[PDB]
C-alpha cells in the first residue's frame, strides 16, 4: 500500500532535448530522438560558460493500478530555472527561483492504466546569475503516492527546547491533510530511532482534521541521556512518523534531526553552552568537473576537504543548497548560514531574483524555512548578500525587516542574519538592526569602530579577504595569480588581515572566507577558493590549516625547480613554535613564529601568521622542520628539484566504491620524473580509459584559463597534477580497471573495485 512509502525516486528514464520545439508539452509527441538520461542533470556543463535558452524534459509512465484513488505528487528539488511543467498537456505548475524546491498535484489528471507524460520546459536567462547556475533538472524528483489522510510537504517540525546532558525534550509539530470527504480524528505514532536503528523512544499524539482542511499539532517527549549532536561527535536521531485512521495506517514519513542547543549574546555565539567560534568558508552549489546535479559524494568530499583545512561552519553562498548538501553537514557536524537570495527588490544582474521578489519572496524563504528548519547543521536564516538596498537610506530597513519578520514568525528557534558589504551605510541606516546577527563582507579595518558605534549587534566576518591564487604559481618577480597569496580586488587582503583583527575584536564570532573551493563563473572559474576546482589544495588551504587546526603540521612553497643565480622566497605556514630550513643538509636558520615576522605586500603588512626565509637557489632538496617551544620535532616536509616528466602515478582517494550508479573515486593524476618526484609544472595531455565495472565520467585540473572538455576522457595536467573522475554502474559489482596513458611518459594503472 501506499500506508508504507514516504517518496520514492522519479529520477529515471527521462527524455532530454536542449532547444525551442513547439508542443513539447503534449501526450502524442515523438521523442524518440531526443536524448536518453537519468536526472539529476545539468546540461550547462557542456553536456564563463553558456547557462541560458531552452531546454525539456519528458517522461512517460504507466499509471500503476496501486495508485487508484491516491494524492500522487511530484516533487522537484531544484529545477534551474524558469520552470513550466505540464501533465498528459495540462499545465500544472510555474517555478521561477532554481534554488527552492517545489511540488505539483497530478492526482486530477492521472490516468490509470493508460500512458501519462510528465513534460517540463525550464527557459533559464541570460544575465541571471552572478555564479555558474548551471541548467536543468539539477536536483531529485520524487513521486509521492499517499492515501487520503496524510502528512503534506515538509509536514513535520523537530525543535529540542531543552537540552542538557541529562535530558533532552524533543517537541514535534505533525500537520495532516484530511482529503476524504469525512471528518476525522487520526492517531499519531512518533518513533524516535537511533544510529543503530533501534527504536529508543516512542510518542503519541492525535489530530482532528474536517473534511477537506489541514491540522496541527504538538507534542514534546523527554529523552534521557540523549546522545547530543556536536561537532566532534555529530550524532544523528531518525522520525518515524506514522498516522492512523482507526486501526488503518495511513502514511509513514521520515525526518532526520539532532539534539543541541543554540544561543547567541552580543559577545558570542553559543553551541551546547560553550562559546562556538566560525572558522567558517563560503561555497557555491557546483562541483566543478561534476557540474551542479546533485551528487552526494562529490558534496562529501568537499566538506572533507574543508574539515582537514580546520573549517566548522558553512555559508551557503548565495542561494539554498540541496538537502543532501545539509544532510551531509548534519552527519559531519558543520554549522550552517543557509541563505536565501542574493538581491531583493533593486536589480545586481538584468535577470535576477527581483524579477520575482515581489511575487515570491515570502513564498521562497516559507519554501526554505519549511524545508531546512529540522537539520541540526543550520544555525542561522541569512536573508540576503550585498544587496543594493543597503543605501536606499529611507526605505532600506523595511525589506530587511519583512524578511527578518518571516524567519521569527517560522523559525524563531535560529537567529536571522545578513551579508553587509557597504559600510557604515546598513548600520547607519537602521538595516543591520533588523537582523539578530549582523555579518560584514571585507570589513576587517572597521570591526573595531562599528563596535564603539553599535556596541549592541552582534557580529561576524560573513564574507572575508577574497584573496586569489592559482594553485602551484609563482611569479617571481601573466594569465594566473601567484600562489604567495598577495593579490586580490580593490577589497581582497591576504588571510593574515582577516585573522589579525580577528585574534583583536574577540566579540566578533568568526569568518566566512570568499571562498572554500574555487567555484565556476558567469576566464571561466575562480581564483578565490583555498582548494581548487577539481579539490587539489593551493598553498592558501595549508595557511588556513595552520591557524584552524590542533594536529602539528607544516607547509613549504614555493616548489624548487628554479634557475640557479635566483633569490627564492620560501614561506612556511604552521602550528608549531618554530621551525627550520635545510637545504641539503644546511641550516639557513631558525624561525619563531610571532616573533620572526614575514612582510606581506598589500601599506605592506608585519605578518605573524608565517615564516619566511631568502634563500639562493642551488638544486636538490629543501626541508623544513617544525618544532615545539621544547625544540621536539613535530612535523617536517621536504620538496626537491624534479627532472624531465618520465612517469604518471595515478592515486584513488577510495579503492572500494557503491554499486549505485551515482558514487565517484577522484583519481589525482601525477606527472612524476625518472625517481617519483612531481614535476611541478608539467602540463602534459593525459588520457585515460575505464573499462569493466563503471565508467568514465569526468576529469578535471584547477586550471580557471583553460578550455578544456570536462566530460572528454582526456585532460591536461596544470602544476603538475590533473583529476580523473569514475563512476560505477548501478547494480553492477566488481573490478573497474583505469589505465592512464600520456605521450612519451610511463603508462599508469589502478583498480576500483565496486561493492554493494
Amino acid at each position: 500500500m501506499a500506508s508504507v512509502t514516504d517518496g520514492i525516486s522519479f529520477n529515471e528514464n527521462w527524455r532530454f532535448f536542449k532547444g525551442e520545439i513547439k508542443g513539447a508539452e503534449a501526450i502524442s509527441f515523438d521523442d524518440d530522438s531526443w536524448r536518453k538520461l537519468n536526472l539529476p542533470h545539468d546540461w550547462a556543463i557542456e553536456g564563463g560558460l553558456p547557462f541560458h535558452g531552452t531546454g525539456w524534459y519528458r517522461k512517460t509512465f504507466i499509471g500503476d493500478a496501486q495508485w487508484k484513488d491516491k494524492i500522487v505528487r511530484i516533487g522537484f528539488d531544484g529545477a534551474m530555472s524558469e520552470a513550466k511543467v505540464w501533465i498528459n498537456g495540462v499545465k500544472v505548475g510555474e517555478h521561477p527561483y532554481g534554488y527552492t524546491g517545489f511540488e505539483i498535484d497530478i492526482t486530477k489528471y492521472l490516468k490509470i492504466g493508460e500512458e501519462n507524460v510528465l513534460a517540463v520546459q525550464l527557459t533559464p536567462r541570460d544575465l541571471s546569475s552572478r555564479w555558474y547556475p548551471g541548467a536543468g533538472i539539477y536536483r531529485n524528483v520524487w513521486l509521492r503516492v499517499d492515501n487520503k489522510v496524510y502528512i503534506p510537504e515538509h509536514g513535520v517540525y523537530v525543535t529540542t527546547p531543552t537540552v542538557t546532558k541529562s535530558k533532552a525534550v524533543v517537541q514535534i509539530e505533525t500537520t495532516v491533510k484530511n482529503a476524504t470527504f469525512g471528518n476525522g480524528k487520526f492517531n499519531i505514532r512518533h518513533s524516535i530511532i537511533n544510529a543503530q536503528g533501534e527504536t529508543v523512544a516512542i510518542l503519541n499524539d492525535n489530530v482532528e482534521v474536517a473534511a477537506g482542511e489541514q491540522g496541527k499539532t504538538l507534542a514534546y517527549i523527554n529523552m534521557l541521556n540523549p546522545n547530543i549532536w556536536g561537532q566532534k561527535n555529530p550524532y544523528m536521531y531518525k522520525l518515524k512518523t506514522e498516522i492512523y485512521d482507526g486501526k488503518d495506517l495511513t502514511d509513514t514519513y521520515f525526518t532526520d534531526f539532532g539534539i543541541r542547543k543554540i544561543c547567541f549574546t552580543k559577545d558570542g555565539f553559543f553551541l551546547n553552552g560553550e562559546k562556538i567560534r566560525f572558522n567558517g568558508v563560503c561555497l557555491h552549489h557546483d562541483n566543478g568537473p561534476m557540474g551542479a546535479a546533485v551528487n552526494v559524494r562529490a558534496d562529501e568530499r568537499k566538506l572533507q576537504i574543508m574539515k582537514e583545512m580546520g573549517v566548522n561552519a558553512i555559508r551557503t553562498s548565495h542561494n539554498p543548497p540541496s538537502p543532501e548538501f545539509l544532510d551531509l553537514c548534519d552527519r559531519m557536524g558543520l554549522v550552517v548560514l543557509d541563505e536565501a537570495f542574493d538581491e531583493w527588490t533593486k536589480a545586481k544582474v538584468d535577470n535576477g531574483y527581483h524579477l520575482y521578489f515581489d511575487e515570491w519572496s515570502k513564498k521562497d524563504l516559507t519554501s526554505l524555512i519549511m524545508r531546512d528548519r529540522n537539520h541540526p547543521s543550520v544555525i542561522m536564516w541569512s536573508i540576503g548578500n550585498e544587496i543594493l538596498e543597503q543605501s536606499d537610506k529611507k526605505k532600506g530597513f523595511t525589506v530587511a525587516k519583512y524578511l527578518a519578520d518571516i524567519c521569527r514568525e517560522l523559525d524563531p528557534t535560529r537567529p536571522s542574519t545578513c551579508g553587509f558589504n557597504y559600510y557604515p551605510a546598513p548600520f547607519d541606516n537602521n538595516m543591520a538592526q533588523q537582523v539578530d546577527i549582523a555579518g560584514m563582507n571585507y570589513k576587517p579595518g572597521k570591526y573595531a569602530e562599528v563596535q564603539r558605534l553599535y556596541p549592541d549587534l552582534p557580529l561576524y566576518g560573513s564574507e572575508t579577504s577574497s584573496c586569489t591564487s592559482s594553485r602551484g604559481v609563482y611569479h617571481l618577480p601573466t594569465n594566473q595569480v601567484t600562489s604567495y597569496d598577495l593579490i586580490g580586488p580593490k577589497w581582497a587582503y591576504p588571510p593574515d588581515i582577516e585573522f589579525h583583527f580577528q585574534e583583536m575584536n574577540p566579540r566578533f564570532m568568526g569568518e566566512f572566507i570568499w571562498t572554500g573551493f574555487d567555484y565556476l563563473g558567469e576566464s571561466r572559474s575562480s581564483y578565490f577558493g583555498a582548494v581548487d576546482l577539481c579539490g587539489l589544495p593551493k598553498d592558501r588551504f595549508y595557511l588556513y590549516q595552520s591557524q584552524w587546526t590542533d594536529k602539528p603540521m607544516v607547509h613549504i612553497l614555493p616548489h624548487w625547480n628554479w634557475k640557479k643565480g635566483m633569490n627564492i622566497p620560501v614561506y612556511v605556514y604552521t602550528n608549531c613554535y618554530e621551525a627550520e630550513l635545510f637545504l641539503n643538509g644546511k641550516s639557513l636558520g631558525k624561525r619563531v613564529k610571532g616573533r620572526d615576522l614575514t612582510e606581506i605586500m598589500v601599506n605592506t603588512f608585519q605578518s605573524k601568521y608565517r615564516l619566511s626565509w631568502d634563500v639562493p637557489f642551488e638544486p636538490g632538496e629543501l626541508t623544513v622542520k617544525a618544532y615545539n617551544n621544547l625544540g621536539e620535532l613535530k612535523a617536517e616536509k621536504t620538496i626537491r628539484t624534479a627532472g624531465k616528466p618520465a612517469q604518471i602515478k595515478l592515486i584513488p582517494d577510495r579503492k572500494v566504491i557503491t554499486a549505485d550508479g551515482k558514487d565517484l573515486s577522484y583519481i589525482t593524476v601525477r606527472i612524476e620524473d625518472r625517481d617519483g618526484n612531481l614535476c611541478p609544472e608539467a602540463d602534459n595531455l593525459v588520457e585515460f580509459s575505464v573499462e569493466g565495472a563503471g565508467h568514465f565520467r569526468a576529469v578535471g585540473n584547477g586550471n580557471a584559463a583553460t578550455t578544456e572538455s570536462f566530460i572528454e576522457p582526456k585532460r591536461k595536467a596544470f602544476s603538475g597534477m590533473c583529476m580523473l573522475i569514475v563512476q560505477s554502474d548501478e547494480n553492477k559489482q566488481g573490478k573497474m580497471n583505469i589505465t592512464a596513458t600520456s605521450k612519451g611518459l610511463k603508462t599508469a594503472k589502478t583498480t576500483i573495485n565496486v561493492e554493494l
